């Protein structure tokens, strides 16, 4: 219901980078569980803005996603969490990290 063991079922070592050639992008990346209870079907990744009580989830085949559609300069939450036959196990560490706009030249 609410308790919450920390365990290995969630991924680990979540570092959120961005796409050098898209922009409002954020690539979420981790490791493998230690341990499941049984086969992993696949990995859900959840993010929200800093100030938004809006969390948007997602399927991902890999250890990683892509999430688009997001604010440059604006910190963004991300966290893992390992799907099994039965469910959603316990989250990742959730992390944090600050979009940019655009990695190219400053002209002005």
């Amino acid at each position: 219901g609410s308790s919450g063991s920390s365990g290995p079922d969630a991924p680990r070592n979540l570092q959120l980078s961005l796409p050098r050639e898209a922009e409002g992008v954020i690539v979420g990346h981790w490791a493998p569980p230690i341990h499941t209870h049984g086969l992993i079907r696949e990995y859900i990744v959840e993010y929200s803005r800093s100030g938004s009580k809006m969390w948007a989830s997602q399927r991902a085949a890999s250890n990683f996603t892509e999430i688009k559609n997001l604010l440059v300069n604006t910190l963004y939450t991300v966290r893992v969490a390992a799907v099994t036959s039965r469910g959603i196990g316990n989250w990742s560490d959730s992390k944090s990290i600050t979009t940019i706009k655009g990695s190219g030249p400053s002209s002005g």
